C-alpha cells in the first residue's frame, strides 16, 4: 500500500516546477498535507479491507486524492474557518444549544427563494440546524419524494437553481443555522445518466449497478432479503423492459449502486465533495445499511458497508473537516448503534427512542422506554443521537424482540397491537393514522400520519396538545440533537388529498407530508388555539434547553419512579425529568423521592415543587426539576 507522502508528491506533479514551489508553501497545501498525514492511513485501511488487491484500487485512490486537493483548494475561505473550528471542537454536535428542524422546500415554502424568506421564522423558533429534503433533479410524477435522484448536480427546477441553493445555505449560516441535506448514495433513479449508460452497455459504466440476465441469482438473493416496500414489488429486484433484472431495494425506479466496484466509490466521493463545497454542514447518509451485498446474507449492515462509510468519513477529514454525517439506519437496535462513531457517522437517528415514545402513549406503560433509556442511550465520546418524534417516513416498531422478551413481551404480538391502535382499529384508540406497507407474508406493517393525527388532535381529543408537548419534551431533554418535524409545532394534520393523487395514492407516507398551513401558523401566538398552545409550549422548552447547561451533552441516568406510567431520568446529576404517559393523574411517592432535595424548581410550569411529599402529576404532565 502507498503512503501519504508518496501520493502527495504525485498530486503535485500536475504543476510546473515554478508553480509547485508556490503551492508547497501555500497555507491551503500545508493544511491539506497535515490532514493527509493524519487521516490517510484510515482511508487506505478502510478501502483495503473492502477492495483488497483490486487492480483499480491504486488508480482510483490517486484519482480521488487529486480530486480531493482541487476541491479543498477551491473551497471557500469561510468554510475553511468552519473546518478549523469543528476540527478542534468535535463535540459541537453534543451541545444543548443545538435544536434542528426538517422540511420539504416545496411543501413548506414553495421554492428556495421562498424558503430563504422563512429563515426569520426559523430563528424565531430557535433552530440552529435545518434539514432540507431532496432538492435535486428527479423523475417527474413518482420519485419517492425526491429520493430517486436523476442528477446530483442539477437542482429540481421547480425549486430553483444551484445558485439559489448556494444563497440559501449562505443565508442560513448568516442566521446561525447549519445546513443539512441528503446524501442519497445507495441508489440513483433509473433515469440517471449512469444508469442509462450502464444498462446501455457503455464500458465506462460497466458494473455501476447490479444487473442480472434472469431470475437465477435474484431468486437466490431473495431467499434472505427483507422487503422495504412490498407494495411495489417482491424481493429486492425489478425487471427491465429488455427482460434483465436489476437490484432495487426500494422502488423499481431506484437502482442500487454497485460499491463492489471501486469506481463507484470514487464517483460518489466526488459527489460528496461537490456537496461539501456548497457549504453543507451535515450530510444525511441515506440507507447506509444497504451499500454492500453478499449472497446468503440479509445484505444489510455488512462489514464492508461500515468500512465504506468510514472511508467516506476519512475523505471529509481530509478535504472538508466541517462536514459531519447523520446515519439513517432504521434497523435492529444492536445494528443501529454500530453506524455511530467519530470515525463513521458522528450522529444518527435514534429510531428506538422515537418508536418507544409512541409505544408508551398507546400502552401507558413506560417499561420498554425505561429499558431503552437505561441500556441503549449513552454513546461513545464525540457522537450523539438525533432524537425525533416524527419524520417524513412511516413509523416502524424497531424495538428489539430480545429486549421485549426480557420484559415478558412478545414482539410480534405487540407490534400487531401497536399497528392496530395507531390506525384506529382498536377500541378507544385516540390515534388516526394510516397503514403503510402491510406485508401479508410476514405480518409486518408501519404507520403513517402526523404527530397531531396520531395523538388525536384531528377529533379534538382534549389530551392531544399535552401528548405532543410530552413526546417532544423527551426528544428535547434526554441528550442528543433534537429534530422537529416542521409543521408539528402548530399541530398540523394529515394531507387530505394524497389518497386521490395518482402519483401518491399508493404511498400513504404522503398523508404526513402536508403543505404549510397558513391558518395554523397565523394562530401560533394565540394561547386559546391548539396551534398557539403547542407552539408556545415547544418554543418554551426549546428556550429552556438552549439556555440551561444542565441539558448539555448526551448522557443520562434513568431514575426509578416506582410508577409504571411515569418515566424518569436525570441529566448531568442536576436535572430530574418526569413524564406521565397516563391520561389519568399519576403519583410519584414521597418515599421514592427521599434522596432528592426538599424543594426543586420546575422549568416547565415555573413553579417550585415539594419533593418531601407525594408528587402527583396531571395527565401527560412533564416536569424538569432542577435538583442541582
Ligand atoms: O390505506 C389507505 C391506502 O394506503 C395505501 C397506500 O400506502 O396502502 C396502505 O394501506 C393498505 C390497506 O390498509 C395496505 O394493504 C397497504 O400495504 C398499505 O401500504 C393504499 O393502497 C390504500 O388505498
Amino acid at each position: 500500500s502507498p503512503n501519504s507522502q508518496y501520493l502527495k508528491t504525485r498530486i503535485l506533479d500536475i504543476y510546473t516546477p515554478e508553480q509547485r514551489a508556490g503551492i508547497e508553501k501555500s497555507e491551503d497545501w500545508r493544511q491539506f498535507s497535515r490532514r493527509m498525514d493524519t487521516h490517510f492511513p484510515k482511508l487506505m485501511n478502510e478501502l483495503d479491507s473492502v477492495y483488497g488487491n483490486n487492480e483499480a484500487l491504486l488508480p482510483m485512490l490517486e484519482m480521488l486524492l487529486a480530486q480531493a486537493w482541487q476541491s479543498y483548494s477551491q473551497r471557500n475561505s469561510s468554510l475553511k474557518d468552519i473546518d478549523i473550528a469543528r476540527e478542534n471542537n468535535p463535540d459541537w454536535i453534543l451541545s444543548n444549544k443545538q435544536v434542528g428542524g426538517v422540511c420539504y422546500v416545496d411543501l413548506f415554502a414553495g421554492d428556495l427563494k421562498g424558503l430563504k424568506d422563512k429563515i426569520p421564522y426559523f430563528q424565531e423558533l430557535g433552530l440552529t440546524y435545518l434539514h432540507l429534503m431532496p432538492l435535486f433533479k428527479c423523475p417527474e410524477g413518482k420519485s419517492d419524494g425526491g429520493y430517486a435522484v436523476s442528477s446530483y448536480r442539477d437542482v429540481n427546477p421547480a425549486l430553483g437553481t444551484i445558485g439559489d441553493l448556494r444563497e440559501v445555505i449562505a443565508a442560513l449560516h448568516e442566521a446561525g443555522i447549519s445546513a443539512v441535506v441528503d446524501f442519497i448514495f445507495n441508489h440513483t433513479s433509473n433515469e440517471h445518466e449512469w444508469a442509462q449508460r450502464c444498462a446501455a452497455g457503455d464500458p465506462l459504466f460497466d458494473n455501476f449497478y447490479y444487473i442480472f440476465p434472469d431470475r437465477r441469482m435474484p431468486d437466490q438473493y431473495d431467499r434472505t432479503l427483507r422487503e422495504i416496500f412490498p407494495d411495489q414489488h417482491p424481493g429486492g429486484f425489478s425487471q427491465l423492459e429488455d427482460g434483465r433484472w436489476v437490484w432495487t431495494t426500494f422502488n423499481s425506479f431506484q437502482w442500487d449502486l454497485n460499491y463492489s466496484n471501486p469506481w463507484v466509490f470514487r464517483a460518489m466521493a466526488g459527489e460528496m465533495l461537490f456537496l461539501a463545497n456548497l457549504g453543507v454542514d451535515i450530510l444525511r447518509m441515506d440507507a447506509v445499511a444497504f451499500i454492500w451485498k453478499q449472497m446468503g446474507t440479509s445484505c444489510e449492515n455488512l462489514p464492508q458497508a461500515h468500512a465504506l462509510i468510514r472511508a467516506f468519513n476519512a475523505v471529509m477529514r481530509i478535504a472538508a473537516p466541517a462536514v459531519f454525517f447523520k446515519s439513517e439506519a432504521i434497523v435492529h437496535p444492536d445494528q443501529v448503534v454500530q453506524y455511530i462513531g467519530q470515525d463513521e457517522c458522528q450522529i444518527g437517528y435514534n429510531p428506538l427512542q422515537m418508536a418507544l415514545l409512541w409505544n408508551t402513549l398507546a400502552t401507558r406503560e413506560v417499561n420498554l422506554l425505561h429499558q431503552a433509556l437505561t441500556y441503549r442511550h449513552n454513546l461513545p465520546e464525540h457522537t450523539a443521537w438525533v432524537n425525533y418524534v416524527r419524520s417524513h417516513d412511516d413509523i416502524g416498531w424497531t424495538f428489539a424482540d430480545e429486549d421485549a422478551a426480557y420484559l415478558g413481551i412478545s414482539g410480534y404480538d405487540h407490534r400487531q397491537f401497536l399497528n392496530r391502535f395507531f390506525v384506529n382499529r382498536f377500541d378507544g384508540s385516540f390515534a388516526r393514522g394510516v397503514p403503510f406497507q402491510y406485508n401479508p407474508s410476514t405480518g409486518d406493517c408501519r404507520v403513517s400520519g402526523t404527530a397531531a393525527a396520531l395523538v388525536g388532535l384531528a377529533q379534538d381529543d382534549p389530551h392531544a396538545v399535552d401528548r405532543i408537548k410530552l413526546l417532544y419534551s423527551i426528544a428535547l431533554s434526554t441528550g442528543g440533537l433534537p429534530l422537529i418535524y416542521l409543521g408539528d409545532e402548530v399541530g398540523t394534520l394529515n394531507d387530505d388529498d394524497w389518497s386521490q393523487d395518482s402519483n401518491k395514492s399508493d404511498d400513504s407516507r404522503w398523508a404526513h407530508r402536508p403543505r404549510y398551513n397558513e391558518a395554523l401558523y397565523a394562530q401560533r401566538n394565540d394561547p386559546s388555539t391548539a396551534a398557539g398552545q403547542i407552539y408556545q409550549d415547544l418554543r418554551h422548552m426549546i428556550a429552556v434547553r438552549q439556555s440551561n447547561p444542565r441539558f448539555d451533552g448526551g448522557r443520562l441516568v434513568t431514575f426509578n419512579t416506582n410508577n409504571k406510567h411515569i418515566i424518569g431520568y436525570i441529566r448531568n446529576n442536576a436535572l430530574l425529568a418526569f413524564g406521565n404517559f397516563s391520561e389519568y393523574p399519576q403519583t410519584v411517592t414521597a418515599h421514592t423521592l427521599q434522596a432528592m432535595p426538599f424543594k426543586a424548581h420546575d422549568l416547565i410550569g415555573g413553579k417550585t415543587v415539594s419533593l418531601n411529599q407525594d408528587l402527583t402529576l396531571q395527565p401527560y404532565q412533564v416536569m424538569w426539576l432542577e435538583i442541582a
